């Protein structure tokens, strides 16, 4: 019923940070720039445009700022803003010095739809070094009631918040410059009052190493306050008697850059982008920590006084001005990824090194099947015993055939190798349980091949008793997601799991990165190579599923937002980025319909059928900022719930193709 | 004067130190500190933070509730500060402690034979995978004092802790989660002077969380004008669902001073000399700083002052601290080019 | 004159504590459950219906609260049962997890003839033993102004009253499970404040001794806040992953059970019972040492907001669900007649 493919019908809000042309002294001519570049917003379905402190007069004109003519002039420039914004679509957030009691303020007029919504003074005004705001304004901070524009009163002062009421996850709050850099920002409570969406007017004169500072401070304000961050500042057409502009404007949510423009631009420039407020939603839903902070500060936070407006945003298809990757547990960008595999492979050593340090150094039992997991997590356990200072000949790793790739890792590590052929007793228990093929039946159902996995690991524990070892478990995050394993007598069940935390689309980068590495040689390197060259559709691709245990782990997206998520990072292969390690030809696309079918098969297995599985699971670290799925940890579910309601949305909201 | 003095030049020695834990034998982990304040004290450090949980192991879930284990944890403390009575530095210790109704998750912070005060943490996550409340009270809005062996010392977390001989270094004490929140303790502390910002971390690793760890102490130091001190919990800590990397860091304004290495095997300190005259500089320039301690006027004068005396070294003890040959020039290729 | 026959014109209210079937995570299916035990509610002329803890969701699903789906399919269940009510006498007490500002919170929402009246926030989240409240929802203690739901700003909190215009001795406070298990519980101010009928949805695993803990505390509760006290717990349909239900339902009034309902129930269950509004007004009227703890707590007990409701009973023969002891004075249970 929704149109899937409306960013604004999936929790979306597009913001824009602007940088206009300054004219110095020159209200009419700021204004006309603000006013054009506040169409484009409007053409682009922009709800908000930030733009640089002061905009109407110009941040450097320092005592021109006590001018009367220029005061009189900045205040018939904003009700010319106002009536034009009367058919804009965006909020204007604008910068203006303004007359209220006794002074000027240095103020961000916001305004929408040919009205003033309010007011908000710079709390915080730098006179020192190159700064001089107190001489020629008044601080903002803690004032309070209204303030005459164009024949109403509107609210003016620092405790304000704009919530879109057709967009409750749109809640803006406004700052000024230096407002951000105290210990104590105003953007901080106004984040515990509630605003989603702080926004930054900056003039910020550049100097070497400023650009970091901005980005330092307006980057960790959106990571602790769980907000998205919109900046602008000046460029060019301010006053260079004493100082230079960068024009710089940056968009951040969460701590992760959205948008950024070119620094000492030609021109007017723009950072647009659409700002997930269910990502923002769901953050605060889930750190109490973040309530129990507003809790502490309730006076300060209850004061703030709400300003509502319909924001009323386009219904259709406007794209999404966002990167949505691929693969939320494998970062395109390969120094991140290189980062990623370091802090996988050492969480894994090290969470099974305490393990063994524990145990007084037991040996280590391993079936080793020359697959991705089982072959990554022998590497996994041969470093563990070097640091440890252990034999490699106390691994004890098993080939067991039922009805290359392992042995020639095996001695090309040194550890203990042995075949066991698990057929005979296959065959035993087929037929003391009087299964078909014991007579000849080519029946090979789950049971069939549950007797062989069940086996394996039968074998595997009683070799860890007999041998004083303990079984290392080689399921990783995709299959205990999916219940893709074997429960309780097999496959899930070890006495320490090493790859339980890593989902399988990270498995081979992992192995990419310790042939990388080097550590264990040509001849290592060479067998995992040829592992990874050598090397279960009935759950789908786990590029797809992956993508989907991201989204509800971390944030409980429902399924329509997944989908429209996954169309967008996996519908066209020859955009966006790949990781590295994917050839051209190993480069697929996929259609709604393929991602639909996916996710029906992702809810259902997750939510209903898997759970009981991942109840009674072993020990192992926890990997990924995403999430693992530990009971004990990260992921407390009932066993016995149906997943109706998923499967249902999936109907509603999701087309067929 | 001594003009080899980096103290009498207006620096303070400050150590961050990851400690090898035995989780749930308080005796062992008090080993561990105290050799690693043994070889802070030889370095003439003025402070020591170790992990959260220090004394307990953070990681050991409901054997915090076990009575032998609280007993043994006060046991510990006890003979902890009976030891520093010879040592320098002011050690900063985790410790689960009671105090009421209740368990918390406590810094003791120790000097010279005597506990100077006990911070609760503020923000207890329970979430993913941190499970705190079940077994711990908040220490937001806690005051009035706590009975440590004897004598009553402050409990809250409103504390500054001011060397009588040293001005520039007054210490405040926040507890890993309390530095993540939109309004951190230690922001207010260092409006109320606090110039040196101690954090005890459990912290257990995953993917990325060095990088938000980063973000946030650095950001904590340039926002608060402020040395920040950060030491996580390292080898030795339960395994049972989680990893531990040890990392610890010193920053100052900004500035990365020192760190260590990730996933040791053994124990690792950053040692450095802050700057506290750097501090005091930026301090008295940058108005809009003290506006805003105004402004939570309040807030900000309600904090409770514990002095002290280091009485530090008076020698040449060399200077723990990359002084650049050309401050206008960055000896690094890519921030050079940047510039 | 009087309908003589009359409940409701001898100071009479109907009361209904109800044990629904639970589908965990099937806000739909709850909901259907719910409506169809609020219509034999209305059909025995029931004043008000109060349902278990986390009704709408299901209390045992843990990090499944914290789902968009799950959330949002609560809301559009919650929104059709209050259009549903429109046609019902009781006011109804349905649990559910709701979103306000940053959290979810464990509320009660108060229900009656088509619009919600208020929604109460759980005030104390057990985090401990079995349960692991606060790692998915808010505590309410201390929270007021209001909450949006469809299109309107209802009141919101713990300091809340919902009093019949028409029938001025029903007063009703609602709180919510552990809610009346610790030293200073949001009813006894509710009580001192005017409150007369007080409410406890509970989830409550059942344990060994715990039905008798309920009983303890909802009893004592009533005596010493001379009150009726009608409590709900969860039953069968909540998850057995770790915990086992029992589905106990039960009315108070003044230390005397009036009505409950069979532990371990196949299907549905209630407790039905006549609350004698007069019998309350009468007990408070001569012990003085009641209001003079009111005034004690002054400050308290005087920022409660009042929210009036009409609930035009009905005038005629509805029968008294009430046992009337023939001798007062003369017990007819013998075990309390030979300790008389
Ligand atoms: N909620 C619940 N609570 C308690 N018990 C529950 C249950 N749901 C099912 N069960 C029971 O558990 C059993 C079903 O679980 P399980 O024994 O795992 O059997 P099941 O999950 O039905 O099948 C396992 C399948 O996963 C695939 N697999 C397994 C192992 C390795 C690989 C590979 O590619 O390497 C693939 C393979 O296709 C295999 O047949 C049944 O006995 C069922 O009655
Ligand atoms: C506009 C502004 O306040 C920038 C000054 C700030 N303190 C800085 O960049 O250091
Ligand atoms: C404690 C700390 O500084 C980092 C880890 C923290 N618990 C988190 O990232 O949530
Ligand atoms: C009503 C409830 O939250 C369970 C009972 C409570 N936790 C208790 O203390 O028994």
């Amino acid at each position: 019923s929704m149109n899937f493919y409306s960013a604004y019908q999936h929790g979306f809000v597009r913001v824009a940070a602007c940088t206009h042309h300054t004219t110095i002294g020159d209200p009419a001519a700021n204004a006309a720039s603000v006013l054009d570049m506040a169409r484009a917003c409007h053409d682009d379905g922009a709800a908000l445009a930030v733009f640089p402190e002061l905009t109407l007069s110009g941040y450097s004109i320092e005592d021109v700022l006590l001018q009367d003519s220029l005061l009189d002039a900045v205040e018939d420039a904003l009700l010319d803003l106002v009536t034009e914004s009367a058919d804009l679509l965006p909020v204007l957030v604008v910068g203006a010095p303004l007359r209220h009691r006794h002074r000027i303020y240095n103020t961000a007029v916001v305004i929408h739809r040919g009205a003033v919504l309010g007011v908000v003074p710079k709390s915080y005004l730098p006179t020192y070094r190159e700064f001089y705001e107190r001489r020629q304004m008044a601080p903002g901070d803690g004032e309070r009631g209204t303030i005459r524009i164009g024949g109403a009163d509107v609210a003016f002062g620092t405790d304000l918040l704009f919530a879109a009421s057709d967009l409750p996850g749109f809640v803006l709050h406004v700052e000024i410059c230096e407002d951000m850099f105290v210990p104590m920002p105003p953007s901080a409570e106004a984040a515990l009052a509630g605003a989603t969406v702080l926004a930054n007017l900056s003039g910020s004169p550049i100097t070497i190493g400023r650009a970091e500072d901005r980005r330092l401070l307006a980057r960790s304000a959106s990571a602790r306050c769980l907000a998205a961050y919109v900046y602008a500042a000046a460029g060019e057409g301010e006053s260079t008697t004493d100082l230079a502009w960068d024009g710089q404007t940056m968009i951040w949510e969460n701590g992760a850059l959205l948008a950024e423009s070119e620094r000492f631009p030609k021109g007017v420039r723009r950072s647009v982008a659409d700002v997930d407020t269910e990502l923002l939603r769901s953050e605060r839903l889930r750190m109490g920590t973040f309530d129990d902070n507003r809790r502490h500060h309730r006076e300060l936070t209850e004061s703030f006084r709400r300003i509502d407006f319909a924001l009323d945003p386009p219904a259709g298809d406007i794209g999404l001005l966002r990167e949505v990757e691929r693969f939320p547990f494998v970062p395109a960008d390969p120094q991140r990824l290189q980062q990623d595999c370091y802090e996988a492979y050492n969480i894994q050593v090290s969470g099974l090194e305490q393990r063994l340090r524990a145990l007084d150094y037991p040996k280590v039992v391993i079936g080793v099947s020359g697959g991705l997991d089982s072959t990554h997590a022998l590497i996994v356990a041969t470093h563990a015993m070097d640091r440890e200072g252990r034999p490699r000949s106390d691994i004890l790793a098993f080939a067991l055939p039922g009805f290359n790739n392992a042995i020639k890792l095996a001695r090309a590590l040194g550890v203990t190798f042995s075949e066991i052929d698990i057929g005979d007793t296959a065959r035993l228990m087929l037929h003391t349980i009087g299964h078909p093929y014991s007579v000849g039946e080519k029946v090979y159902d789950v049971t069939f091949e549950n007797v062989q996995a069940g086996l394996r690991t039968d074998y595997l524990f009683r070799i860890a008793n007999q041998r004083g070892g303990i079984v290392l478990g080689t399921g990783d995050l995709s299959e205990l997601a999916l219940g893709w394993s074997t429960y309780g007598v097999g496959d899930q069940m070890s006495h320490y799991n090493v790859n339980a935390g890593v989902p399988k689309t990270l498995i081979q980068h992992l192995i990419r990165w310790v042939i990388s590495a080097g550590e264990f040689g040509e001849k290592v390197g060479e067998v995992l190579q040829s592992v990874l060259d050598t090397e279960e559709a009935k759950v789908g691709p786990f590029a797809l599923q992956d993508f989907s245990l991201f989204q509800v782990l971390r944030y409980g997206f429902r399924p329509s937002k997944i989908a429209f998520l996954a169309w967008h990072a996996w519908n066209d292969a020859e955009r966006g980025n790949w990781p590295p390690g994917f050839p051209k030809s190993e480069r697929p696309s996929y259609s709604l319909a393929e991602i639909r079918h996916w996710l029906q098969i992702f809810v259902q297995r997750f939510y209903s059928f898997s759970q009981f599985k991942r109840s009674a699971l072993p020990n192992g670290p926890k990997v990924s900022h995403g999430g693992a799925l530990s009971p004990r940890g990260d992921w407390r579910a009932p066993s016995d719930m149906s997943a109706r309601i998923w499967l249902d949305q999936i109907d509603r909201e999701v087309p067929k193709g």
